[PDB]
């Protein structure tokens, strides 16, 4: 499982991971608070100098709730 970032169903989807965690999109957070504004994979490796969008990647199982959509919960 992952962390995946839309609230569908739950927070940690897509299994068959037992890698890490990665979401990306290109939003700071000024153009849909009340979505995503984030993309979702299951494991991708997350380079930090190439990209310029946001790309949060975490090794672990479901990572933390910090992309929520309404709340924290």
């Amino acid at each position: 499982t992952k962390c995946y970032v839309t609230p569908d169903a739950t927070s940690q989807t897509c299994p068959d991971g037992q890698d890490i965690c990665y979401t990306k999109t290109w939003c700071d957070g000024f153009c849909s608070s009340r979505g995503k504004r984030i993309d979702l994979g299951c494991a991708a490796t997350c380079p930090k100098v190439k990209p310029g969008v946001d790309i949060k990647c975490c090794s672990t199982d479901n990572c933390n709730p910090f992309p929520t959509w309404k709340r924290k919960h």
